């Protein structure tokens, strides 16, 4: 709780960087053909806003992991050449730029 209000504005920053939404909800298999065999361990912006209000980040480190958990999983599944690997590359840099002391 001493933490929930500085991930709330980490997160709507984050998102900012991401306006049409590529990374907002959990990736389907349907959308993403192979994506739950390629991907273990999915995570999205929604879920992370969930993941705050319900308190499940006991620290800042723990925010981050998932923010790069998320990043990570977009370059694994896409080409290095597509719209979200470039995006998930970008938002990575500047969002830790941004999360750093």
């Amino acid at each position: 709780t001493p933490i929930q209000q500085l991930l709330e504005h980490f997160l709507r920053q984050l998102q900012r960087k991401d306006p049409h939404g590529f990374f907002a909800f959990p990736v389907t298999d349907a959308i993403a053909p192979g994506y739950s065999m390629i991907i273990k361990h999915p995570m999205d912006f929604g879920t992370m806003k969930d993941k705050i209000v319900a308190n499940e980040y006991k620290s800042v480190t723990e925010f981050k992991a998932d923010f790069k958990l998320m990043c990570d999983n977009a370059m694994t599944y896409n080409r290095p050449d597509t719209v979200y690997y470039k995006l998930a590359k970008k938002i990575l840099h500047a969002g830790f730029k941004m999360m750093s002391k």
